[PDB]
RNA sequence: AAAAAAAAAAAAAAA
């Protein structure tokens, strides 16, 4: 809708029945005319910000990942006040511009062009906010429709949303009012494939309410219960990829990409046939020793055979074949495991690693805890003070204070590497809050608590998912330290992988979809697999769940049986924690009073 | 004079008749004798500073201009008094030390020979100060004296003064006190040329008591008040840098320059020749393509096919053909601005952009606006606050606390590009000190109108000329809340190109020397002029001035006529911004009482 | 001694007599199992730390240096309570972690090969601390540890210790409550060499209760005392080298290096052979020719003429002949240093620079001063305050406030360079840290003198030993603006040359172990000496001693010259620092 | 310092 000479505007509603309905608006052409794409996003007439894109002339071709940056920009004036801070100016980004940020980061990312090697930039800035609404899925739509508009090779719109659930109804963009009385919020982004709509990232947690709620009547967000809330954000996430293609198609743009944006593949098609034909049959013959060294020593023989003859062969091309037998390792693995269901460690496709738990480590700590699952190791602390050491909060957000806080460590030796040793990473601020939303249901009251408590994660050792291993942890040392859980809790990952396998015929045509389900993934088999998510909760309810898969769709079968082993496996985690600790001990000496 | 065996000094007398005399002074040979020159420099022997040059043993010349660093380092203890931070000590630059830098930076950069890539440093510590006095004019004096005697190819003293109006005279040096009963205040610097003191650098504002002193009997600031102004601060001048040579010439120095620097043009002789005499008239006549897309395909047509000429002969040498084209370019561009007033997009002399005004753009703001003039397009936010929201300062300055506060912010995607957002750099604090000084002189006072106030400025887009944009959004935004302006104030940026050409006569020979003034130049049109200035103020008188050049003189008529031009500039601004709004709004319902 | 599966212990006992016995465990195999070395340290079952040592896969030759990076975590948990900054998170390094990663890094980085290029980081996480107790002793100690497990080029495991004369006996390990007893502390650490304990790095004060508790009878630490204290710290580090080197033994490792690491020689053997052949007669007679000027100019000729001529001979590799020629420089002077006492500007081995000093030269200061030696120049400042902005510390230690403050600062300038002006480094901290240390223990007391005091030193001239200048400017302003010191101290940085020379016989090879001691070494002198060393204090007795060294071992009587020498040095600097000023403004 | 031009397991020294 072309509202004046050059400007076009779009609109998606979000029909909540009884609890009302939702207006979003998309509009471009007025503001920021030199960058790639801009578009301003509304919702209701008082929430608005602006989402920019830009790329560079040229790339940079000495690099070996693709160089996309998003950046979230809160401005105080977005709610009428000048910032605290001594200087009177906006600083470094606060942790919720950087959660904004991993958000928008994780289902974009993948949906561009490999090979792709010049620098992308996605800037959003937060222009006005009303009292009692959250701006990070409108960041997300508004960032996905500024790249569409861009013209780059950017594979289509991408559509985020918020669901509630509320007296038996998922209700989409709630306030925080409303969030209030629910007993479950989930975060959810997809993409429309087919006219149908593929799930790409999901983020979602229990609310600090749920116990009281549930004992008043209310449903508990068991697994069954949190799939039917997946179910129900299709038809928002359809409404507003339909608002912004149709943006997209108004303001010209479309097709003739104009701009033609080189790529660089890892290896060339004569480099891998080379390598295959070489190395198939040693490298599967290989894989069948299983003996950690001596598999090691007969992969890098093999390997170290193939880049002679090929470095003799191809003149100076090193780089190439090496990516290519990895490659090829990959692929025959991924075979094997859904041909045979053969695991890289010899475990079956339901078995943990070796568990241990501990309690009382650290000898002068309020409360400490060592926990181990295979080569993971996780020690927690515990410290409690006086209620005025709560942190204060001076965002432009809904929040003021934080009762608990959760840290997480992950310095340079717990792989044997070496590095820098300073203020946190984005991703170690991610984990750390998706182990704290998990611990928050399960806290007592501050009438029959009143203390702040304080939480640190270190990761000594480190072979996949530490931010499980954190949850355990933290609930161990929690206890020890006398803080009254209402219930433990504990968390597992797990991944997913699927492709066609030709059943046993002919015609070469029946090859159907298959699908395999593995149990407390290593870190290995991370890059292998092609659905990863990870699941905490107690032995009642979920409280944290994290998710992100590229597949074009799933069937709801093979999710709802994913989501039972998981609950196995976590029921078998307490069971072992159980027998280190049991209830709440005795308060710490040295603790105060 | 050698007061001690190795130790030289020199005076500068400068005598303001019944407001009192003053006496700087310059010292060598006594401190940092390691350094490549050092000196001490004393006013009225309660002020102190030292100031030390030094440079780089070898040139790093995989750069592409001139590495040169100025820094200003304040210590508490001159004040007398320990820093009042958590940890008792100086930390990153105050805002007063980085405005000192850049007025440091900007006359002595060009002053040096083309071509240098050594590495030069200079830094300015300040010792004692005195609690009604200001440092930065001394500061300028020192920076320009030890790079003199530090035997470097840099051209000639410097000399740097302010001046401030008090009932009809115009006072050198002036205090703290002494400007409070002046209507202007004006700080230049400039160096001599065959007995003349040619101005290069000006900086000056209109004090906060303008409209109460001109109420009671005073003349207010027009323009041609402030040439006066420039014409009475020339003598200090010529003292200063008759002191700072006697000095160069007491401690030998002077000639010898021992140490050869090399410097690396960006072409050749035989380079530019040959591409001028392959591309003369193919250039001269492809000038004349009104389309811009037809112009720049034209102009890359060109270059490509110069290039390809000239691949073979050179075997290789992209880099000086590309600088020589854009020289040639340049220097045809200049002759016909010069001769038959062409402008490069098409406007008249005297012509301005298309402007557009609006107000109450952002939903929940106080107060907002957007300005447009050509591609260049800046949003204003203005939110009040209560009275003890007004920032605390803690610095060497008399300056205690701000009442007004004005952030400026220039994105990557403004121009196209990809870059780093976070703190903002010296430029960008520099544009923002002009915008609010621009602005301060018509504010209510504390009494009649009892808030904090805060405004911020988002250059969206950018084609020259942002901070004075920054004004005009900044008084529709203002005026959008409710605050009551004395007056409204605009702004304007203007250039100057110059060079002697052939007169209508004969011999080839004769030539005269022409002048031509551009309102409203673009980004382009900055570097091929030879100067640049900006303008604000009210219908009535100027509130803030800037001024950058580097020719050896100007003839007052010339100056008084870009002036004029200026104004007549501003009024027609001001007209279309009326039509916005002309009084106040109501204020907010969100904001305080 | 395997208490669990794969877990190895071991102990070391300290024994102060009537002031009690203490304990230091290692462990090792059960945390942090994927670096290359790591062990837990306790000290007496409340006091536990984790160090841990990894190392890059790959050199890194662009760098011409051993790179070593060493690190120290404290968790504020280990004091059972929450940070206190706006974040309630822990920030940047405190200064106690700063000088605790100075003294790991003193003795450790001169215990690997030469001409190792490969990475090696050293992270040393502090757990938990007793209120009474000090971590750094025990750092020194597991960093050791856990390197020597790493199985690298490393030498051998070094012992430290901290320890303190009280009533007349050295204690080990020191609470507290016992340092405020005391009237000297110094810590201690070195290796063993052929059954004996060769020391390696010291670093000491006096106590802010010396005066009183010298009033009251107990010895002022003069000289002797101070060397009978490094006799006393022996015993405790041959007994922690001994613990160390069994938990080795224990846990496997010993030897079997298995890996590998390169190492990158600045030259190589032909290349310092032929600069060698060519240029050694002639190098000597140069030096024996008595002018700076001249002996510049010639040697700098000679570099020419050098390069030129085996140019062809050695393709592409100046930089090969440069470091040869340089390392026969080095050779030839501390050769004519052992037989002549020579010095390179002329001097004799006792003789002083020229001295200066002036009070009063910034106009509107409370306290100033200007104080130069040779081309070592140093300007200081002191301003006095309220009591109430004193610094607040929130820290591990049992520090809380501080009265007297200190800051160093070096700019490029001083030596003539261009470079980044901002936050200090970790050299100008330990700087600034020993010059406070010497000033501290004649300060007057709150009661008689209620201010606070910052004062700050700026080396505009830097030609060797700024650290000791700052002493002497500090007590020249703090008397300037007034503050009534119970004494003043100077200060004073001193070198040491040793080697193996000819006897007056014959055989051509029958030699003896010579050493030389000089006084107010310049830059380029502590690059030819073994050892060298910095003492302040009064005209009565020591208030901060620093030491570095390589050798394996000191006779008693050649140190007890060199603290000789350094002391009357030192008078002399105090006598003209008298003249300038005597007492208080 | 002058100028429009982050993803992942992958400090030492005068210089
Ligand atoms: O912890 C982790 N991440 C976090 C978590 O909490 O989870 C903690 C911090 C944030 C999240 C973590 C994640 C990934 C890994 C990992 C390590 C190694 C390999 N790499 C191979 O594993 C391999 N590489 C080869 C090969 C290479 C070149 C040529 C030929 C073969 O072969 C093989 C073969 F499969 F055999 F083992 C993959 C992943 C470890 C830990
Ligand atoms: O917005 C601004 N804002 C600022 C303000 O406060 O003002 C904010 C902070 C300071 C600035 C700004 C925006 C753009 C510019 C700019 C200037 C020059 C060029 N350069 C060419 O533009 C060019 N390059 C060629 C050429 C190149 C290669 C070969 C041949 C020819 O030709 C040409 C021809 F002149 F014709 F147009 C571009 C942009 C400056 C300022
Ligand atoms: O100020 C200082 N302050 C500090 C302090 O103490 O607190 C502050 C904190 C720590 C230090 C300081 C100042 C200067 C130095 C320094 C040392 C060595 C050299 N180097 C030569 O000096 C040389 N280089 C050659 C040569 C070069 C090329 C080829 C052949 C020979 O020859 C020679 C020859 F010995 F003759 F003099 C220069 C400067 C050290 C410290």
């Amino acid at each position: 809708a072309e509202i004046d000479e050059g400007v076009f505007e779009t609109t998606a509603t979000i029909d909540n029945g009884s609890f009302g309905t939702r207006t979003i608006r998309f509009e471009t052409g007025r503001l920021a005319l030199q960058a790639a794409g801009a578009v301003v996003a509304y919702l209701d007439d008082d929430n608005m910000l602006l989402s920019a894109t830009t790329a560079s002339k040229n790339p940079k071709e000495h690099f070996d990942f693709f160089p996309l940056t998003v950046d979230v920009e809160e401005r105080m004036y977005a709610a009428g006040r000048i910032p605290g801070s001594f200087f009177r100016r906006e600083g470094r980004p606060s942790t919720d511009a950087i959660l904004t940020c991993r958000l928008i980061d994780r289902p974009l990312r993948p949906s561009f062009v490999d090979g792709l090697r010049n620098e992308i930039q996605i800037v959003v800035t937060i222009l006005s906010l009303d009292p009692g609404d959250l701006y990070d899925v409108l960041a997300i739509n508004a960032a996905s429709a500024s790249t569409q508009l861009g013209g780059l090779p950017f594979s289509g719109p991408i559509g985020g949303v918020r669901v509630a659930l509320i007296d038996g109804t998922w209700v989409g963009f709630p306030t925080v009012d409303q969030i209030e009385r629910a007993v479950f919020d989930m975060v959810v982004a997809g993409r429309i494939v087919e006219g149908d709509v593929a799930i790409m990232m999901v983020e979602a947690e229990a609310t600090e309410n749920v116990v009281e709620l549930v004992e008043g009547g209310a449903q508990a967000p068991t697994e069954s219960v949190v799939a039917a809330g997946l179910e129900a954000a299709k038809p928002f996430i359809a409404a507003l990829c339909t608002a912004q293609q149709e943006l997209a198609d108004a303001a010209g743009k479309s097709g003739k990409p104009t701009v033609d944006f080189p790529v660089f593949p890892d290896y060339g098609e004569d480099v891998y046939y080379s390598v295959s034909s070489v190395a198939t049959d040693e490298l599967a013959a290989a894989l069948t020793i299983g003996g950690k060294a001596e598999r090691d020593q007969r992969i890098d023989e093999i390997k170290t055979q193939v880049v002679q003859r090929l470095a003799d062969t191809y003149e100076g091309r090193e780089k190439e074949v090496g990516a290519a037998f990895r490659a090829l390792t990959k692929k025959l693995v991924r075979q094997r495991i859904l041909t045979d269901h053969f695991r890289i460690d010899g475990r079956g496709i339901t078995d943990i690693r070796a568990l241990s738990a501990e309690v009382a480590v650290v000898p002068r700590a309020h409360g400490s805890a060592l926990f181990e699952r295979g080569e993971t190791q996780i020690l927690g602390v515990t410290t409690l003070d006086m209620i005025k050491m709560a942190q204060q909060i001076d965002s432009l957000g809904p929040e003021t204070s934080k009762r608990y806080m959760h840290h997480y460590n992950f310095p340079p030796f717990s792989t044997g590497e070496t590095g820098r040793v300073g203020s946190p990473k984005r991703r170690e601020i991610g984990h750390g809050a998706l182990a704290e939303r998990a611990l928050v249901p399960v806290l007592p009251s501050v009438e029959e608590f009143p203390y702040a408590i304080r939480q640190v994660s270190e990761a000594l050792g480190s072979n996949g998912s530490t931010s499980m291993g954190s949850v355990c942890a933290s609930t161990l040392a929690l206890l020890n330290a006398g803080v009254p859980l209402k219930a433990p809790v504990a968390g597992i990952a797990m991944g997913l992988v699927s492709d066609d396998i030709q059943v046993e015929g002919a015609v070469d045509g029946v090859v159907e979809r298959r699908f395999v389900t593995l149990t407390d993934i290593l870190g290995a088999e991370d890059a292998f697999g092609d659905m990863d998510f990870k699941v905490a909760g107690t032995k009642d309810f979920v409280t944290a769940l994290q998710l992100d898969t590229k597949l074009d769709g799933i069937p709801s079968q093979v999710l709802a049986g994913a989501l039972e082993q998981a609950k196995d496996a976590r029921l078998t985690i307490l069971e072992v924690m159980a027998e280190a600790i049991d209830r709440p001990d005795e308060m710490s000496p040295y603790a105060p009073r």
